[PDB]
RNA sequence: UGAAGCCAGAGGAAACUCUGGUGGAGGCUCGCAGCGGUUCUGACGUGCAAAUCGAUCGUCAAAUCUGAGCAUGGGGGCGAA
RNA sequence: UUAAUUGAACGUGGGCAUUCGAAUGUACCAACACUAGUGGGCCAUUUUUGGUAAGCAGAACUGGCGAUGCGGGAUGAACCG
RNA sequence: GUCCCACCCAUACCCCGCCCUCAGGGUAGAAACGAUGCCCUGAGGAGUAGGCGGCCGUGGAGGUCAGUGACGAAGCCUAGGGCGUGAGCCCGGGUCGAACGGCCUCUAGUGCAGAUCUUGGUGGUAGUAGCAAAUACUUCAAUGAGAACUUGAAGGACCGAAGUGGGGAAAGGUUCCAUGUGAACAGCGGUUGGACAUGGGUUAGUCGAUCCUAAGCCAUAGGGAAGUUCCGUUUCAAAGGGGCAGUGCCCCGUGUGGCGAAAGGGAAGCCGGUUAACAUUCCGGCACCUGGAUGUGGGUUUUGCGCGGCAACGCAACUGAACGCGGAGACGACGGCGGGGGCCCCGGGCAGAGUUCUCUUUUCUUCUUAACGGUCUAUCACCCUGAAAACAGUUUGUCUGGAGAUAGGGUUUAAUGGCCGGAAGAGCCCGACACUUCUGUCGGGUCCGGUGCGCUCUCGACGUCCCUUGAAAAUCCGCGGGAGGGAAUAAUUCUCACGCCAGGUCGUACUCAUAACCGCAGCAGGUCUCCAAGGUGAACAGCCUCUGGUUGAUAGAACAAUGUAGAUAAGGGAAGUCGGCAAAAUAGAUCCGUAACUUCGGGAAAAGGAUUGGCUCUAAGGGUUGGACAACCAACUUAGAACUGGUACGGACAGGGGGAAUCUGACUGUCUAAUUAAAACAUAGCAUUGCGAUGGCCAGAAAGUGGUGUUGACGCAAUGUGAUUUCUGCCCAGUGCUCUGAAUGUCAAAGUGAAGAAAUUCAACCAAGCGCGGGUAAACGGCGGGAGUAACUAUGACUCUCUUAAGGUAGCCAAAUGCCUCGUCAUCUAAUUAGUGACGCGCAUGAAUGGAUUAACGAGAUUCCCACUGUCCCUAUCUACUAUCUAGCGAAACCACAGCCAAGGGAACGGGCUUGGCAGAAUCAGCGGGGAAAGAAGACCCUGUUGAGCUUGACUCUAGUUUGACAUUGUGAAAAUUUUUUUACUUAUUCAAUUAAGCGGGGCUGGAUUUUCGUCCAACUUCUGGUUUUAAGGUCCUUCGCGGGCCGACCCGGGUUGAAGACAUUGUCAGGUGGGGAGUUUGGCUGGGGCGGCACAUCUGUUAAACCAUAACGCAGGUGUCCUAAGGGGGGCUCAUGGAGAACAGAAAUCUCCAGUAGAACAAAAGGGUAAAAGUCCCCUUGAUUUUGAUUUUCAGUGUGAAUACAAACCAUGAAAGUGUGGCCUAUCGAUCCUUUAGUCCCUCGAAAUUUGAGGCUAGAGGUGCCAGAAAAGUUACCACAGGGAUAACUGGCUUGUGGCGGCCAAGCGUUCAUAGCGACGUCGCUUUUUGAUCCUUCGAUGUCGGCUCUUCCUAUCAUACCGAAGCAGAAUUCGGUAAGCGUUGGAUUGUUCACCCACUAAUAGGGAACGUGAGCUGGGUUUAGACCGUCGUGAGACAGGUUAGUUUUACCCUACUGAUGACCUCAUCGCAAUGGUAAUUGAGCUUAGUACGAGAGGAACCGCUCAUUCAGAUAAUUGGU
């Protein structure tokens, strides 16, 4: 047969992200002297929409503790946040919603978004809609957290780690039917080239493993092994299980 | 055609319910250009034309149509298939 | 080989002559080398198998057409001369 | 039928002549000869494939002819001649002008009729098809040889502002303009031209490019790659930019390139005039921007950098360094509203033109004001006073207001607004005179209002929509900051006015299309955009007109058929047809009325009605200024009433047919460009799967590489189903996926141990995978039989049994899924294989391979009803353009040669042959029977040791991935020098962050900590949408300076900071997985192939026709084994059976006798053979051994298998003769290579020797059953190539089982009676309208069902004519004879042939003509490609199973036919008639007659009239149509 479609979205060039609406990314400010012994200041200068993503971003405007000069980022908004609100970032920091501190310096069942894997990384895990993060609890005695991710999973993060105190804005966002082919359509166009999917059944074989045949139907199970060879990844890969729950 | 919102009046004990306006929403509707191409299985079929012409027809505020610049190159691309 | 110079096989020396042991013909002496084309066949008298039968399918002997004209069967690849 | 005479003629026979071939003789003291010759004799003569011999011809080479030739070589033409059997040679005549030939050898690119051969040229067709879309031209004159398509004037028309107009972008490139023109081109002409020839033509500081950046592309640093080069665009880089006087000295630095838009962003130009061709570009006037210099005036300043206002802010200036902050550039779609420009419209006035029988103070035209400099206003908003409920202000739209509204007073962004300048001096319109041209002069004027849901552009404030929020950069400006500098006698802002200089380079013409672009072209196609008048009208709808532009498309004459386009039709109204295909009908506006159903939103314009013109009126709906008023303006909309008319009025144009249902998809949307627009795809909704970044999915040869990702589970990635409602049942055995392994199995390389001299072997251990075990079906998928049973019968709630992983649950159904099937019942109709509602043991329905139901929607499929109509009964008529004739111009397909039939034979359907019929020049218009007409080396089928696409548990591999080992790979500790395990370290390696900004230790300050002095933690910043920078100061120096050092700001270590860490990663091997990918294969025979079978290696009998040989998918069978005895020898005996007899005992037990030719046995099929044996029992043995030869059968006299007779050993048996080299004989089986074994006291390892190891020679075994021996799965309805009529599907040909039809006999039936009428059991035929059988023709194609239309033929006669017979009284009916003259229907269902009904009828007979008839139609079916369902398959896919959508080409050629002319015999009129054609048909009323006949019922016919059905010819008085 031929390539199939799944094999042809890693080369790009209509496949990749579009990204010319999409300004300056979403993350935290590099961890630096004043962070991580006290806390900075900083100024919600305006809540901003930022296409394809679903939840807003605020711009947050710092002063440079070394050169005279203000340093704009962007954050990503929390469910209280307003322009003209000081935002706190630093080990210091008070506990209000919208500051950032590391994560060893919350009480545990608090929720935070933002937060980090690596100290560092500027914001890894809980960036969507609804989205957040709980602290489970503290192990002071090698600086290590462990927190609760949005899918369900359990994980242990180093105790400086950020994160932002809060959930993210926007919540409730997928509970609107799109209703229309074109809201799944406008959905999609500011992020990539996905939409809409023609189904594999439907094609023929040398299009996709599932095509052919005098009646749509898939020959083999739906379900494939974890180690195809880069082609046959044509269905619920590696499934534990099936059916309805 | 007439959805929210808004104005006035009426009925009821209340809950609330009616009437007349205003308003101008909708992958709404008739329909011209554009776009397409259902039927005549019409014309032509050494044609005007290596796919056109006539009537009839589908859509017509949007998943509509479109120019230029740019990207994807052959067991490769691209495909509402 | 035999009981055996008894046999078996092959011979020397003699005898039988061209009537040398039926007819007819010899208008086919024998051997060798190298090589071509061919390897779809068909028809008929007689015999004969399968089949209801076939201008059907399959065999035996022989003769024909293919490769072949000529006179006859008006006409005809095979019939008659 | 037979007999007898004579005669005719074949290439045969006889004689003779001649040619050739073959054979046999003669020919030298040569007077003797192309001796390769001559002379004599005899016989013979066909020929494809093929073989051989001799000769002829062509281009060249050597020799020779003392060769020919300008007094004419070669070539060419020549119904002139000679030679040869022939290929050929020679000569004469004509043309021509320079070379050529014979003979002997040598040599070769050496001989053409074909190859759908190649190249070039030329025909018939043929003066033929044709030059027919876009409404259309006519008169006069000029030019000219010539005028329909040149020009001027006049008339008539068209485009009708989403144009046939005026400009451009792309593209083209001189097509632009003038002058001239022979040919060619402009499919007719041409004086004309986008043609040809010669010249000319494009002027920019202001337009565009140039500048910026976007999507993106390319350098640099680096990293890969054998390399061409790939990645990389800010990275793991010492990256750059400015100041002061070719160098010196300073300051900053986070970061450091280019290309990319003639539609994005952007400094700045307008008016008038001017050329044959340019204009925002030239000329005149009047401006603007940028950059650089620099003067005057004005402004500021003698305590140095302006004043005014409460404020919003203002003014002509009015310092401002680094650094920082902000704005502009800079942004969606849509809606109503308000302002403005332009256009349109209505008045009045000044001028001009048109009309003027009459009328119209009338109809039409001009009445203009640019950039730029000011000045005065224009929405929002903001400021001051003041403080609101009795809430107020206020928009078309409900927003604002104690966060300050109303009100009053102000500030301000916004001009395409008014006024002034520009500027009337311009332009324009009139009138009067100049003039030879130059085109000259002069005068007057160039005005004032109104209206609007008007159109277009633009601006502004509001509002709606978004899970959609709708670019960036160059560039410019403002502010914060306060560096530096700056006069009191001159400096200074050169953000004020004026003054000075300069603005480089390239494009610039023209078309922008029914003739300048692309399509082979001057092609009805395609190609982006701006401006957009009047009327009607809702309207850039249609129709007509103005400005502007065309009048271009071969023309003239007639008006035949058939056409294409436009139409109309009496009565009926789908009876036509597969089907209402096509057409008709409805249609605007206002008022009324509107159902089921429903997701409550719709359906809905449901359905269905009424009105509509003109004229004269009336009323309502406003604005402005002055206090329920008065006066002056305004243009549209609505309503009411009289009158009126041939009751007509959306009068043209424009403009929905509707309803009741079924199947299917929810809807909007999309696709197979050029046959399928759909039920297919998509969609929202639902569900499942993977993944927490050292990750998931994917790319790359690799990479310090990349996409998702400027991303982070409300996300990304992979799938299925397909809105809503209601549900989504059971099964984990099979195949997948997944999880754990304690586990015992299998188990690679590396490593470990043992043996060995070593190579090497062996053993243990042994990762992943497999195996084992669990889960998983919204994973792929699957979801049963048999029997009995209820008080009529029937059925089976119930029971029994086999069996599964589970046995189909809820639902639904002859449904797009049901074969039987046209299922059964009901409804629909007169009639229904159609539709609908039910039923259900459902071949083969069914639940996200989704089940059921669904409002709305559908160029989807289906049925019915109303309306409507030429679909039809049944045709007719009209118009335009063709066809037709003419002038001009002028092809192509096709073509062996050609063109009359009947029959015969023939390759089985002839134009040619044979026998007949016949047959008379040359033609024109039609036509579609034939030329098995043309188009294409059949696309169906088969063959090929030909492919390709796709699939998979085919064979062989492979990228990737997973696991193990070794290297990278280092340093310690702990237990059990080194083993395995754990643990620790950082420097290898890896990852991340950052402008490498603050790390580790200590000190200082504080508190609880034990207060151990000596322990843990902190150490500036948290009511607010402000600011933070170019250090103040302390101390020491100093030129006494915002000068210099240290501190301010603690010390030390130079590890930037974290994570991971000898594990990842990387390199090389090894095991697994791996249709993701690659290569290849997928036997043969065969009454076509596939399925079936094995007739593929072999044996017996028969076919088989008396030696042997001999075929078929002929007949009846067999083999792939079995046996230490069932082999070998020897001895004794006789078997199967029958009779008779003996206790249990009998039909069968064991014993005895007699008879018993084999009727038994011999392993196994059958056939031969055998009796003191070849059978049976007993005794002894291994000849079933060794050595190679000869022979036989199949046969090539090869192999294999098998067999025969000997010879030489060693044996067995017997007293011996003898016999024994497997089975009594005919079947019982296997090469090369490789492996292994036995033997060879053997040979070799090639520098020498020994021992392992290896290789040799002879003989076996391991096996090829497709059996003389390849290692091998499917599908193609997406398909391809080479071929085949060697081979199927359709016609024809032979045959006739089968189908159909007809005879003979006579058992019976018929009241009795074989034969009125039938006729069983038998039996003989005929036809080719059924289906078979066969495979002769056609595979470089014969268009393959039916229907419609039309002609003709047959008889085996349904009706009609005339007759015979009857179980014929009449009537009706049945059988038969001549006879094919003449008829044989309208409909419902089905594509149907057929069938079955309704109805009429004299009757509703059967057939043929290539299953008549596709260049006659249609395309319903069949019969490609799309799609759905059921069953089958793991899958790709299959299904004479069911559905839906799917391009039907060419006649002008010859003949045939239909008509029409026509030469010759002088012209003409009037006639004859050979021959050819021939045409009539049937029924009903009255009378006969209620009569004959007959017991009633019933019930005729001949004659004679009167009409009517079908058919035929003609006609237009009447009616109807046109
Ligand atoms: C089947 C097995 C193998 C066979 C033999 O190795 C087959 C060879 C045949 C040869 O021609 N070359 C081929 O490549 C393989 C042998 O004879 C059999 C007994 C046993
Ligand atoms: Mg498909
Ligand atoms: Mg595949
Ligand atoms: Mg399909
Ligand atoms: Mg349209
Ligand atoms: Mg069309
Ligand atoms: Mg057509
Ligand atoms: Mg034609
Ligand atoms: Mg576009
Ligand atoms: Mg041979
Ligand atoms: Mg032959
Ligand atoms: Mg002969
Ligand atoms: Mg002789
Ligand atoms: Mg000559
Ligand atoms: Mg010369
Ligand atoms: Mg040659
Ligand atoms: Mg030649
Ligand atoms: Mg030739
Ligand atoms: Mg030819
Ligand atoms: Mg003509
Ligand atoms: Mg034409
Ligand atoms: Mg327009
Ligand atoms: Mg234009
Ligand atoms: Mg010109
Ligand atoms: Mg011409
Ligand atoms: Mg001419
Ligand atoms: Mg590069
Ligand atoms: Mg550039
Ligand atoms: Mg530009
Ligand atoms: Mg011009
Ligand atoms: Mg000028
Ligand atoms: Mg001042
Ligand atoms: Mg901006
Ligand atoms: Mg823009
Ligand atoms: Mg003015
Ligand atoms: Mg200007
Ligand atoms: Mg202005
Ligand atoms: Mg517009
Ligand atoms: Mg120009
Ligand atoms: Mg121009
Ligand atoms: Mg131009
Ligand atoms: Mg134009
Ligand atoms: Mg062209
Ligand atoms: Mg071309
Ligand atoms: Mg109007
Ligand atoms: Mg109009
Ligand atoms: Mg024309
Ligand atoms: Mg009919
Ligand atoms: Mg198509
Ligand atoms: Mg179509
Ligand atoms: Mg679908
Ligand atoms: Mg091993
Ligand atoms: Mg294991
Ligand atoms: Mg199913
Ligand atoms: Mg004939
Ligand atoms: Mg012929
Ligand atoms: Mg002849
Ligand atoms: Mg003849
Ligand atoms: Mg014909
Ligand atoms: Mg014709
Ligand atoms: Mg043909
Ligand atoms: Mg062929
Ligand atoms: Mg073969
Ligand atoms: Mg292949
Ligand atoms: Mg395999
Ligand atoms: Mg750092
Ligand atoms: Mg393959
Ligand atoms: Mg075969
Ligand atoms: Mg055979
Ligand atoms: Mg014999
Ligand atoms: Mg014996
Ligand atoms: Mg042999
Ligand atoms: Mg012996
Ligand atoms: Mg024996
Ligand atoms: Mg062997
Ligand atoms: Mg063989
Ligand atoms: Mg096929
Ligand atoms: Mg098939
Ligand atoms: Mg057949
Ligand atoms: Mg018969
Ligand atoms: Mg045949
Ligand atoms: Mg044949
Ligand atoms: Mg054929
Ligand atoms: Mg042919
Ligand atoms: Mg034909
Ligand atoms: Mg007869
Ligand atoms: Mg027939
Ligand atoms: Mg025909
Ligand atoms: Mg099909
Ligand atoms: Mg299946
Ligand atoms: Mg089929
Ligand atoms: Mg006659
Ligand atoms: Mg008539
Ligand atoms: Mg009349």
């Amino acid at each position: 047969g031929r390539v199939i479609r799944n094999q042809r979205k890693g080369r790009g060039s209509i496949f990749t992200a579009n990204t010319r609406l999409n300004k300056a990314p979403a993350k935290f400010r590099s961890l630096d002297y004043a962070e991580r012994h006290g806390y900075i200041r900083g100024v919600v200068k305006e809540i901003i929409h930022d296409p394809g993503r679903g939840a807003p971003l605020a711009r947050v405007v710092f002063n440079s503790p070394y050169k005279f000069k203000k340093q704009r980022e962007t954050f990503i908004a929390n469910e209280g946040m307003y322009t003209g609100q000081f935002i706190y970032a630093g080990k210091n920091a008070a506990l209000t919603v919208g500051n950032v501190l590391p994560l060893g310096s919350v009480p545990e069942g608090t929720v935070v978004s933002n937060v980090e894997e690596k100290v560092g990384d500027r914001g890894a895990i809980g960036r969507t809609s609804g989205n957040y993060v709980t602290v489970v609890g503290h192990n002071p005695e090698e600086g290590k957290t462990r927190i609760k991710l949005p899918s369900g999973a359990k994980k242990v993060v180093s105790s400086s780690a950020r994160g932002m105190i809060g959930i993210v804005a926007g919540g409730g966002r997928t509970d609107k039917p799109l209703l229309k082919a074109s809201r799944a359509k406008h959905k999609f166009a500011v992020k990539r080239n996905s939409w809409p999917k023609t189904r594999g059944v439907a094609m023929n074989p040398v299009d996709h493993p599932h095509g052919g045949g005098n009646h749509q139907h898939i020959g083999k199970a739906s379900t494939i092994s974890r180690y195809a060879a880069q082609g046959q990844k044509a269905g619920l890969i590696a499934a534990r299980r099936t059916g309805l729950l």
